[PDB]
């Protein structure tokens, strides 16, 4: 349903941040270019997501230099562990699926 895909939006949003702090206009078109023009994100959509992650302490926000105000987001410490738990969660279920295709023939 929808909470597999929202579980996938965070894991890639958690990775344009893993590789340098960034703002949204940049994050937005950094995932559009990463998506060959297929994953177009909204400003309002991204913000609600980052607010939740920021409340849960998965990312934090700070300001830039000048000029004009500009909110930047960075991967926090416990956001680093989550990103690799979702990674170690692939390591199991990806061999579990093949072992199930093996326990037949
Ligand atoms: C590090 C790593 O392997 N991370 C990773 C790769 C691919 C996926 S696919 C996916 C799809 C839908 C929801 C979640 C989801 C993942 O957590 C990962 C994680």
């Amino acid at each position: 349903p929808k909470e597999l895909l929202r579980a996938q939006t965070n894991v890639i949003l958690l990775n344009v941040l893993k590789q340098g702090d960034n703002y949204v206009y940049g994050i937005i078109k950094q995932v559009k270019e990463a998506s060959n023009g297929e994953m177009e994100l909204n400003e309002a959509t991204l913000y609600t997501i980052f607010d939740r992650l920021e409340q849960d302490g998965i990312i934090s926000s700070y300001w830039g230099d000048e000029g004009g105000r500009r909110k930047y987001y960075r991967l926090t410490e416990i956001g680093h562990e989550h990103m690799r738990l979702a990674c170690e969660s692939l390591s199991r279920v990806d061999k579990i699926i093949e072992n199930l295709e093996a326990n037949k023939k």
